[PDB]
């Protein structure tokens, strides 16, 4: 497979356009549409909607009545659909069509020289400053054909435009006024297997209309997972009574994909990449979506397929979709502001319960100074606060075996004295050097390891307390741990649900908060820089960034991890999705925090070595660390790794279909 | 007329309660649940909606499947129908309750020492985080009656409870999950004649998922022109695998009427005054409303009205309402710059 | 006539396979059953049935939602289709597949390179050690079409292959907790005019399981006058929860025609040699069974008949049946105790 073709990875390129309109001249209105489509041509596009009433204008009221208006409109939309002929997209042009005894509000479906299908609006709007009942028809249950240029052709509220290549992409339409009811046609459509739900909209701007046309586009594309073409009216339409914003835009799952300047001077498009298997893939996890559509199954088999041959084309055309680098981690400074404190919040009241419930023991934590368990320490901290409950009852534990003396034990010691808790070191060598002698002595490491968790265990039964973990969601995934008796073992992980590049931010979130000390605040400071920034002589070859070199930057395994866990897209799309991301530093955003001397760009070369390593972790050696772990509470949307909760796998299983996948169809460079 | 009377100017005062879970404990729930309510009862309110399986705690999985648990939970509940004796507002609360084969995720509609009605959760998440096929039954299509506490009271996802003093006051109860699929039972509910829309709402918290409550909510209360009454999980609840954030919150027609602070320490409530005249008018110029409803009249005549008699406190209570001063000029700084 | 070909006296070879399960490895699973396929041909066998959910492994969970997996059960699938134009044995391969939202645990009906049809599991168990409804979506009441491999085959709850040169092998197929509910679709089917019972069954065993699978697997032959074919999951299932013995089982009307090893090593069968003319006798004699399909007119007509002609063996190929030298009385003596 061509592994740059955003079609080939599921992808379909969508337009939502916003034309010149010219009242009463549907010659020059099909001249604008004409134009327009041959641009969504030239970009590759599948999908062009166009407003209400397209080829008549929509604010012309009467001289819908005029016989030669709707004539000239018969003549311009065949003139169209001739022209189409050479027309990658499939056209969604507004018209009033003579049907029966009246006119309809019709959206025509036009595509490669044939009209696939009539859509006609379904609620006429008749209030304020509309009337359109007085001169067109609903159309709600309205089927049959309608005669359009010597052809027979689908006619209704009922119709389905699924392509028979693209089996991800299937185009429902309705019109304006049609989704801000109740019960909207999308809705039903999308439950009939609709993925692309376009509406022809003219909408007379008006303070605050904006808001609700986003309000409600969004809610449609969330609750139908769906994507949600829209297109307004724009220059040209009559300004008697009514003003025009020409506003176009795309959502895909309560995502806004792309938007238009509003009250432009020109015509304007809006041209996105909708992920069809991202909707198929919260389709298939959502098992309420398909109990509704059982539930109203005579409504949604009702509906027509009309099959359409696409052929998009197969080569590189790029991808028009701001893919984020961090998926953990929002690049916008207010959304990961928002994250970090129903994170931090979500952390501290599950560990106020669980606590609640043991009558308040105490905490035993062992804190080296690296982030999580830095972050594990100030989450119990503030537990214990919001409990009222003295901080000397958090034991924090510095247990060394063979460092030779390092700058982190310092902090360790440095944040443990400035939050007031109660401190004590206590030096495993001796056991571990007992404990290999005993049993004949790599295997040194997993021994210190088992005895620091040991030592814990049996100070908080001395002392009546708990092991609080620090395990976080990256090491779950990759099984960084020790299986057992080990770091993966405790009564209560705080940091379970949390991947480790939102560990980072968590820590920035609280120093930036500054509710502790300023002491506090500047130690936390102290270990991040210690952290985050490598050593320069490998201390003592223990810290984050020896797990780093191990199982990869986490950088990139949190992105794979995100896409597995949420999406479970196959190794190639995640590929392509994060060397889209990735590859170039200068491109898309970064999130607060990252001094331009820490924002890398890596290569296909690296994203595919270090996905193989992921899918060969997680899909097969890690599961049995994860089937018995303790409790802790899950953070992010994409999921956590609890048995008991997102991640339901087994532990005696392979990877070798998703190796298999990344030798076949990723690129070695 | 008594002008300064909300009431009698067509407001109806609503409450979106979170109460102290105690997982596996019915008395103590309904105990907590007994205590809101008779602050409800001295705010006036006619309408007070608590979180989802507030007699059990949503949170207990397989416990719920225990009969100790079940029958402690209809004698709590049966407790609570005889303190509401007097109690104003009508209470909606959460319960595992015992129907035909298996136990339902219902909320019980109380008032004035009846059960107006039992409304099942219609769409049961299993997915992800939620487990809930395992110990309960999906209620879409359920009618007919119920047994509880010796009578036959209405039970399914057609119920619509109006105010026979108050006829802009119509009830409807979903629960949880309901709200989120393509076609909820309140929309239909709502062409049916529903004004105000009551979710019970377990949810365990999870970043960004906030932010989809208030969407949904919000475009539910703007699409189906009536008032949405939320109530989601607080402290209690098990923190095995999931956090809570207890997030209540009242909208009207796209409009924020109120909310409260999530992750609080105690419970919380939202009371406001919602404006049925302005709904009322909304829906009597919207035609294409009244349309909509009558091109799914088979869905929506189906519905079964059950009257009660509010009797609303009639003298000076406030309005729990922000009146701005000038309707042209909105007075949030950000927003009159997105106008003018 | 052919004195001594067992096909030309109303018999039918059929075969109840437990295969090698890789769970993940789609490709591998396909091996083991081509494999076994490849056996029931040179057998003269006419039917070939395999254990729930056979190109995926029953046990894998969450695996099933991954797309990689999705992928290589199709190409799977289109391979062994391929494979069986030279197979004589109607193949029934269970698989996860993608239709409209879901993936539906399905059956594939395989026949000389060709999908007769694929049938949804009906009722997906989520209870005790069963999480089904998670990842699976229910068929009670699909029909239509599915498109697999550039053809659109028959799919739903209401197949049944009726062999077009043996009017006696009408082949109807189920899943698993089909067979245990009251009312099984099973015996509709049989109503309908189905001879040949399938069951694709992952079934983790337990103390006790293989006893309730014989007494549902013998009363359904029992009561429906047809044969009963079984098949479950065996070596190669994830032991991360549960445990897998691999029982294969072929009942005719209340007598146990063949039975497999449990527990075994390596891939078994069960083959046996249906005699068509014992059901069709039985059910030309029971009136009561033709009452009974009268009284469910509309749901019997219902069914799809897809017909394919089976062309089997004509020659010698022995009777894989034990013929019991006096009809009235049994060589076993525990049961010639109780005739006596
Ligand atoms: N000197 C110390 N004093 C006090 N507590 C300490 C100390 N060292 C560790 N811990 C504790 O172990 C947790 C994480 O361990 S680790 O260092 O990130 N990695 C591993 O154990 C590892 C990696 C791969 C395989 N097997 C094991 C930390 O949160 C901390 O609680
Ligand atoms: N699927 C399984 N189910 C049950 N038990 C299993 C399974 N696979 C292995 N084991 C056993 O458990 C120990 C786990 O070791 S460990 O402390 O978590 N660390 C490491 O494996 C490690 C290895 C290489 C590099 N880095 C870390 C293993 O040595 C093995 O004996
Ligand atoms: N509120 C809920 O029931 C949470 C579940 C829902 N699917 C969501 O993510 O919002
Ligand atoms: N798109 C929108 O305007 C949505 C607003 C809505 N109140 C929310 O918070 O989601
Ligand atoms: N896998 C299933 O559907 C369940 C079969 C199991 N033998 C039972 O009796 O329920
Ligand atoms: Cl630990």
């Amino acid at each position: 497979m061509n592994f740059y073709s955003a079609y080939q990875h599921g992808f379909v390129r969508v337009a939502a356009c916003t034309h010149h309109t010219t009242i009463g001249d549907p010659a020059a209105n099909a001249a604008s549409v004409l134009d327009m489509a041959r641009a969504c041509h030239d970009d590759g596009a599948a999908l062009a909607v166009f407003p209400e009433l397209t080829l008549s204008g929509y604010s012309i009221e009467d001289v819908l009545l005029q016989d030669s208006l709707l004539d000239a409109v018969e003549d311009a939309l065949l003139d169209l659909v001739t022209e189409s002929a050479d027309l990658l997209p499939v056209l969604v042009v507004g018209a009033p069509l003579r049907h029966r005894h009246r006119i309809y509000n019709t959206a025509v479906v036009i595509h490669r020289g044939a009209v696939l299908g009539v859509v006609p609006k379904s609620y006429l709007p008749t209030y304020r400053e509309f009337y359109e009942r007085r001169q067109m028809a609903p159309g709600d249950g309205e089927r049959g054909t309608i005669r359009i240029g010597g052809a027979d052709v689908a006619f209704g509220t009922d119709l389905l435009f699924a392509a028979s290549d693209l089996p991800g992409f299937v185009l429902h339409v309705e019109i304006a006024e049609d989704m801000f009811v109740p019960m909207p046609p999308s809705a039903e459509a999308a439950l009939a297997g609709a993925t692309v739900l376009a509406n022809l909209s003219g909408s007379p701007i008006t303070i605050g209309r904006a808001e609700d046309r986003r309000l409600l586009a969004r809610s449609a594309s969330a609750r139908c997972l769906a994507a949600y073409v829209y297109a307004a009216a724009g220059e040209g339409e009559s300004t008697t009574d009514l003003a025009w914003d020409g506003q176009t835009m795309i959502w895909e799952n309560g995502a806004l994909l792309a938007e238009s300047e509003r009250f432009p001077k020109g015509v304007r498009r809006s041209v996105a990449d909708v992920d069809t298997e991202l909707l198929r893939s919260e389709r298939l996890r959502m098992g309420t979506f398909d109990d509704n559509r059982r539930h109203h199954r005579e409504l949604t088999e009702s509906f027509r397929r009309i099959d359409f041959a696409l052929d998009p084309p197969a080569g590189d055309i790029g991808l028009l979709r701001e893919v984020e680098r961090f998926p953990f981690v929002p690049a916008d400074p207010q959304r990961l502001q928002q994250d970090c404190y129903e994170a931090y919040n979500i952390q501290v009241s599950g560990l106020e319960q669980r606590l609640r419930a043991l009558d308040y023991p105490k905490v035993v934590i062992g804190v080296s100074g690296g982030l999580d368990s830095t972050h594990a320490l100030i989450v119990a901290t503030h537990a214990m606060d919001r409990e009222g409950r003295p901080r000397s009852d958090i034991l924090a534990f510095a247990l060394p075996g063979f460092a030779t003396g390092e700058h982190t034990k310092n902090n360790a010691i440095k944040l443990a004295r400035a939050l007031g808790v109660t401190f004590s070191e206590i030096d495993i060598g001796d056991t571990a050097r007992l404990m290999l002698h005993t049993i004949g002595h790599v295997t040194f490491e997993n021994v210190q390891a088992g005895l620091r968790t040991d030592y814990l265990f049996r100070i908080a039964n001395q002392r009546g307390g708990i092991v609080l973990g620090t395990g976080d969601l990256s090491e779950l995934a990759l099984g960084w741990s020790t299986y057992g008796v080990g770091d993966q073992m405790s009564h209560y992980n705080v940091n379970a649900g949390v991947p480790k590049t939102l560990i980072q931010h968590l820590i920035r979130w609280v120093i930036s908060a500054g509710e502790f000390g300023e002491k506090v605040g500047e130690v936390l400071q102290s270990v991040l820089d210690t952290e985050i920034t490598p050593e320069l002589i490998p201390t003592g070859e223990e810290e984050l960034q020896s797990s780093e070199a191990k199982v990869g930057p986490f950088a990139l395994q949190d992105f794979s991890l995100f896409q597995v866990l949420r999406y479970g897209f196959r190794p190639s799309k995640i590929a392509f999705l994060a060397w889209h991301a990735w590859n170039d530093a200068e491109r898309g955003n970064w999130p607060p925090g990252f001094p331009k001397s820490e924002r890398p760009s890596y290569s296909l070369a690296e994203i595919r070595h270090w996905l193989q390593i992921f899918v060969q972790r997680f899909y097969s050696f890690s599961q049995f660390k994860r089937s018995a772990l303790p409790n802790g509470p899950k953070v992010s949307h994409g999921g956590a790794l609890s048995p008991r909760g997102d991640w339901r796998a087994p532990s005696d299983m392979s990877a070798r279909i998703w190796l298999d996948q990344i030798d076949r169809e990723v690129p070695k460079g």
